[PDB]
């Protein structure tokens, strides 16, 4: 529950560096840096599809499910920061 998915697929992949074999496609290449380098509403979402995408992956692994549930909380956190940053410059009371 500590921690954003960046930080999980970082740690796994160090796990790598140091169960990983099973999770390796799943923590291949997770898209969840572009939705937070992503300043635009629009490509937030676009970048949500492709995170679920490559979420798609957890079926041929032998990953647990609350790991995974706990995974998508954290790009849920992630989510609302970025939308509370892009919504934040609008000045949605002024327009």
């Amino acid at each position: 529950a500590s921690g954003t998915a960046l930080q999980e697929i970082s740690f796994w992949l160090n796990l790598e560096r140091a169960t990983v074999n099973d999770y390796n496609p799943l923590m291949k290449d997770f898209p969840l840096n572009d939705l937070l380098s992503a300043t635009e509403l629009d490509k937030i979402r676009q970048a949500l599809v492709a995170i679920f995408t490559h979420l798609r992956k957890i079926r041929n692994t032998k990953y647990p499910i609350q790991r995974a549930l706990r995974l998508v909380e954290a790009i849920s956190r992630d989510l609302s920061s970025q939308l509370l940053k892009v919504l934040g410059t609008r000045k949605l009371m002024h327009v």
